[PDB]
DNA sequence: TTGACTCTCTTAAGAGAGTCA
DNA sequence: TTGACTCTCTTAAGAGAGTCA
């Protein structure tokens, strides 16, 4: 098994790479009509990526190294995270976007959750407007708002009570 | 099936059946500190189900009606909105429960809306802490709280910025 | 050891359609 | 005509593993 100083290593090599991916500053709300600055760490749109990144799919992607002759790969987000634990509650930790920027590989804007969790920022008010993640959200969540529903509760006839 | 009138009788059908389904009591989060009250009209366990009604899956069912000698089927909760467009912003509309109840079948505890708007509910702090949804949450979603993030945001080095 | 592709899978909110009696 | 089962699919947040040179 990879030791404590290879696992170090390997987070290391991995922040190297991507501290060299192109920075792009990004205008975000906040939440509370207030706007904030986010810079993400974009991993590029063809190959190359970068030092040891391969893509396994559309928006996804992968780190691998080898050590002492074994091929060891990641998912591309979940290498800050390989000295924490993998579950909680019973649930698989993901990679978890704060600023909601799948080619975005900055570890700043990374956190280690259920996918349960994870999906729920998507709608939160943001830092600025009411956010009660113990691990903060850095923005409101894209699909926050009013929503755009076509047609509400309703009943033709006299069945029914809320 | 085809004619406005047929649709019409198919709604009060499936009206008339689930009004006979039996009304549970659900006493729920509101949001705020505050609990209320919603009285659900749950399908059965096991067959039968009620007169049209057929399980697909674990929480999946559909209704079904002969009309001109053909079967028509819909997904069961799809039917109070039979005269509504099918999608919207080029996104399938789904039937969307607002008391977080699958077996409900209420019309009352039903929207139609996109699946993001859909999932996004469960995440809303409801109707008495601050929901925004134009149509308006019953219920503080299962899911809001702080969450049980592992890991925070964080680095090694001194390659990122926010 | 490395790059650039290939494939399928998980989850939990939702769907459509076929086989028998 | 109605009932009670069977199967796979969609989405958008996420995954693991194979092949070839
Ligand atoms: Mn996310
Ligand atoms: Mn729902
Ligand atoms: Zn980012
Ligand atoms: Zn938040
Ligand atoms: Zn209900
Ligand atoms: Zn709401």
């Amino acid at each position: 098994a990879l030791t404590n100083a290879q696992i170090l290593a390997v987070i290391d090599s991995w922040e190297e790479t991507v501290g060299q991916f192109p920075v792009i500053t990004h205008h975000v709300p906040l939440g509370g009509g207030l706007q904030g600055t986010l810079h993400c760490y974009e991993i590029p749109l063809a190959a190359p990526y970068g030092v040891g990144f391969a893509k396994n799919g559309p928006t996804r992607w992968q780190y691998k190294r080898t050590i002492n002759q074994v091929v060891h790969r990641w998912g591309s987000h979940t290498v800050p995270f390989l000295l924490e634990p993998d579950n909680i509650n019973g649930k698989t930790c993901t990679a978890s976007h704060l600023c909601h920027n799948t080619r975005c590989h900055n570890p700043l804007h990374l956190c280690w959750e259920s996918l349960d969790d994870n999906k729920g920022r998507n709608w939160c008010p943001g830092p600025n407007g009411g956010c009660v993640h113990a691990v903060v959200c850095l923005r409101q969540g894209p699909l926050y708002g009013p929503g755009a529903t076509v047609a509400g509760p309703q009943q033709r006839g006299s069945h029914f009570v809320v």
